[PDB]
């Protein structure tokens, strides 16, 4: 709910905080991938529990599926503290 | 000289730089994983043609691997450079 993504060119970038469990991140990459997101950039941090994650992704084609699509697919796996 | 690797305790630190190729920080990430490694921690940067990684991550359960293993696994979908 309180994760923000943005576009500008043929880029997406996803900034979100989330409670931290084990392999949580490799999902969340994850299901970057399986929304056609290649990610090139990663910034990331851990902290009282919670994984603040920012994703700097290129699509692998068109710009098929990079609208909320992100918001959905992402709260499925990872709790947005 | 070539990517280095670090174990401490039950802590992994993995740094390395590889050529860019599309989805190659993923296919990285599931190589440590099936090192049985949970990656809580991804720093990433693209430049020129280069990708910079360093991963901190944690063993997934009992099932040790070991340094040199880590460093052929990767080098089977990257290309350290």
């Amino acid at each position: 709910d309180n994760l923000r993504i943005g576009s500008f060119g043929n880029e997406v970038v996803i900034e979100l905080r989330c409670a931290w469990r084990e392999g949580v991140l490799l999902e969340i990459m994850d299901v970057i991938s399986d929304l056609h997101l290649d990610s090139h950039s990663v910034q990331s941090s851990t902290g009282d529990g919670l994984l603040c994650l920012t994703v700097n992704c290129k699509h692998k084609g068109s710009k098929i599926a990079t609208p909320g699509m992100i918001k959905e697919a992402l709260q499925r796996v990872a709790w947005i503290c």
